[PDB]
């Protein structure tokens, strides 16, 4: 599916992300805005064999596994292709992990390019 921004921001807090790790609201949703434009199916393939799975592009060579990438650590212990449904609990639990390993947000390309440094509370104004 294809969230709406407040949509996706109302799921988000339900799911705990608010404030989470030092993280807003609005980080989140920046990042799924310029990760997968808000796609719970978007997936992307890299380089060095991975592919980026989901609404927060979770990478299938540190954190989920796809079964195909070379050096897979799944630390999220998760199935790369549980991160592609409607549903965004199993992202969200990765993600939580992925914030707390020690590098912030920094995980995510787009957030760290496109996010980071601009008002975020921003993308949820209004909802
Ligand atoms: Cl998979």
């Amino acid at each position: 599916k294809v969230f709406g921004r407040c949509e996706l921001a109302a799921a988000m807090k339900r799911h705990g992300l608010d404030n989470y790790r030092g993280y807003s609201l609005g980080n989140w949703v920046c990042a799924a805005k310029f990760e997968s434009n808000f796609n719970t199916q978007a997936t992307n393939r890299n380089t060095d064999g991975s592919t980026d799975y989901g609404i927060l592009q979770i990478n299938s060579r540190w954190w989920c596994n796809d079964g195909r990438t070379p050096g897979s650590r799944n630390l999220c212990n998760i199935p790369c292709s549980a991160l592609l449904s409607s549903d965004i609990t199993a992202s969200v639990n990765c993600a939580k992990k992925i914030v707390s390993d020690g590098n912030g947000m920094n995980a995510w390309v787009a957030w760290r390019n496109r996010c980071k440094g601009t008002d975020v509370q921003a993308w949820i104004r209004g909802c």
